């Protein structure tokens, strides 16, 4: 692990070059907290470690949800290697719940006003002037250039919709722990070997406020150091037990609390293509998936059956039946069951027209959907898991995030058409 | 015209009750102009006479569009009548270009910056504190009550909406005059008697910013009183000049600067009470419509006369072809002028799936569109017109403004039965 020279050296972090990896660093957390710009400084034992296994877990969980962040792995206690990204100083905030500046700033409103969507804001970052507040239109005219990607209208709007995102994700993901995320603040980077605008500096406990139980006296953030009168050892002890608090659960964001499955019932071998698309579209939302062959008018026993093994060992389940022409199957499966069932028809042009109806109109007491799309019935499958499974629902919700940012940079290139 | 008390007493100008009258005030400008919260304060001989010719026509010009103001009538050179409104101590800003405060509370941001969509901005009403900002939170959090509306978030977003509408109708309304609207000020009332929002107080030269050719050192408006150094009575005449000079121009924001029709011609008199629908439709946007009755099958030597008759005489045409079955009457009609044409069957459910393709399948060289809905035909042929009419658009913009108001108003509604 060969060690270069200090690029940047912040108030509770280090970033250092590493002349082994070209365009990766290593940022070293410290044994620092501070608060305010005046002399609200403090050595604290097990910060450094506290602050890399927050950042740690929770990038993991960003990234592997799909949002785009300069992290590469943890690096013993106190570190964690990323992408050399430039850094753009700006201070995004999102707020669930209005407390801390947002009462400042807008005298009238009071504590636990509900942000829907969440709130974002922008500060300017400048210790010399407290970080003063910026609207989007004073960034644009900054016309800011890191690792030469100039900011403007487009990459304003996606820090912008990014910020509402990981704050939505990081907010479900708090949740199966009885943990209100009130609000918090990020960092963007540019990467400077895609320059991509990334997720960058660090989560963690000073980058947020959590609330136990939606409870502001049980908050478990750095607030609780912002709000000491006096620092005495013994206040310094209490923030300790809050950031560990925080340290002893976060890894739990990382854990399923529910288990989901999806079984592809197809009547006929000649449909596997159709059923292989689906499998390989559940494994993108880290759901298993499992093909099985059965037709519900040669062997309706048997359809029955199988149905039972899935309905009868405790894990949550959604059928997609794929039947061409008259689909019998999604009807006998839709009637015979009370967990969802999807009919994706393998439809073509030839006869499509014709063999919709069959899964479309069905008697009374059939809960049966359609869902045309192959991909689209994996998506549809995964937003019922999502509702119950904040792993599912973080990749769902990621992906609105990257679909939207494709269209902005598809719509940026062909506007270069237009001049 | 029997006065009673006086009712408010502001700066500019005295609202009286009306004895003859019951819910109706007259609103009497004074010979009066004022800036800031200091002593900026003069007599201006002509004032009140051009303040009230203003407002008056701005109030016609918005009224006839269809958006919802506190307007009766004119009542002499220097008065207007109007319907009672408890008012809402809210200042509206709207802007297309940055300029004026909102340069100075966003430092960085040049003189021209062009907001899309125009930029919406609240300020509450209160001289002793200079009229400070409010976000939409600090509105809805004030609880005001007005007339007995609870000014909640619908209320807020229907303020906020109306603003943008307004201004892009002012704005659009002074462009064949080569005047920017470059931004405005307005305030709502409730209407004591029917309880709905209402554009209120004045519209006039102290309310906007208008530049000549887009040229600030051209500003025919309040902020050329604003930005003297010292008040001189040479320096009063210039402003008076100003106030004169869009005082001689605003009656001309109600003139139509081009000719509109539309011709809707019918195969058969059995199709008749399909096309009074249209022509009824038409007048909704101040088109004139006529009905005319010809066959492109059995007489299309006279279609073609007819149809050169309107090409003939000057006016802007559009065409409505309505013909059941197979439509050869849009299509002919669309070969042979250069004049828009829509094809509007009566279709129905009997064979209207098999006639519409018989104006949608057409020979190159045929620009012949298709809009079903009759009430749709004389909106598309209003949109065509908006272009080169500001009195046709402004009423579309304000029919967008108006049905997005009914949903709002018709989900509030339905929200009660949630509870
Ligand atoms: N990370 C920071 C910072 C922050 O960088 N603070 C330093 C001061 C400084 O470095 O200048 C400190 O006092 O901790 N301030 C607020 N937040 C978070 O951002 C959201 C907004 O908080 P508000 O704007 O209401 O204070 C909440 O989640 C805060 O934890
Ligand atoms: N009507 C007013 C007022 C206004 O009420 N002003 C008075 C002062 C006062 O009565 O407190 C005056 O100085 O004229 N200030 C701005 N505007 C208009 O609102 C938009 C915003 O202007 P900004 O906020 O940039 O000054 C532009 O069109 C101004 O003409
Ligand atoms: N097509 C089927 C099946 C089936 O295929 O099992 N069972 C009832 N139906 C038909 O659906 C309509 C609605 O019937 P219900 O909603 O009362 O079941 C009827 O015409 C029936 O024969
Ligand atoms: N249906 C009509 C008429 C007409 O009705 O006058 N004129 C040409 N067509 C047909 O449209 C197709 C496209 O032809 P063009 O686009 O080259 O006119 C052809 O098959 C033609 O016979």
């Amino acid at each position: 692990l060969n060690i270069g020279k200090k690029l940047y050296e912040g108030k509770t972090k280090e970033v250092y070059e590493l002349l082994d990896s070209p365009g990766k660093v290593l940022l070293q957390s410290k044994d620092q907290i501070t608060a305010g710009n005046a002399a609200r400084k403090n050595h604290l034992e097990g910060k450094a470690a506290i602050s890399n296994k927050i950042t740690s877990c929770i990038f993991q969980l960003l990234q592997e949800a799909g949002i785009k962040t300069a992290f590469t792995r943890k690096c013993g206690e106190t570190a964690f290697i990323a992408p050399q990204c430039e850094m753009i100083p700006i201070e995004w905030v999102c707020r669930r719940i209005a407390t801390g500046s947002f009462l400042k700033r807008n005298p009238g409103v009071k504590e636990g006003y509900k942000f829907y969507p969440p709130k974002v804001e922008l500060f300017f970052k400048d210790d010399a002037n407290n970080d003063p507040q910026w609207s989007e239109e004073q960034l644009i005219a900054a016309k800011f250039c890191f690792a030469g990607l100039l900011i403007g209208q487009t990459e304003v709007d996606i820090m912008s919709h990014a910020t509402q995102a990981i704050f939505e994700i990081l907010e479900k993901s708090w949740l199966p722990q009885n943990c209100t995320l009130v609000d918090m603040k990020i960092e963007f980077g540019v990467d400077v070997t895609t320059k991509e605008i990334v997720l960058a500096d660090v989560i963690d406990n000073d980058s947020w406020r959590l609330w136990p139980s939606g409870d502001r006296s049980q908050q478990k953030d750095k607030q609780s150091y912002r709000d000491l009168k006096e620092v005495t050892p013994e206040g310094l002890q209490m923030v300790k037990k809050n950031f560990e608090w925080v340290a002893e659960r976060v890894e739990l964001l990382l854990k399923s609390e529910s288990q989901c499955r999806v079984v592809v019932l197809m009547g006929s071998t000649s449909d596997l293509g159709h059923c292989e698309k689906i499998k390989k579209a559940c494994g993108n939302f880290g759901i298993p998936c499992e093909l099985r062959v059965t037709s519900a008018h040669k062997g309706p026993d048997e359809t029955l059956r199988i149905k039972a093994e899935y309905e009868g060992d405790g894990i949550p389940t959604v059928f997609v039946a794929v039947a061409g022409r008259s689909n019998g199957l999604g009807p006998v499966m839709s009637g015979n069951t009370a967990y969802p069932v999807i009919s994706c028809p393998p439809l073509t042009p030839d006869w499509g027209v014709q063999d919709v109806w069959s899964s479309l109109r069905l008697p009374s007491g059939l809960g049966c959907s359609t869902v045309l799309s192959p991909e689209g019935s994996a998506q549809f499958a995964a937003q019922i898991f999502g509702l119950s499974n904040h792993l599912v629902w973080s990749k769902l919700r990621a992906s609105i995030l990257n679909t939207w940012i494709s269209l902005k940079q598809a719509d940026k290139k062909i506007r270069e058409c237009n001049l």
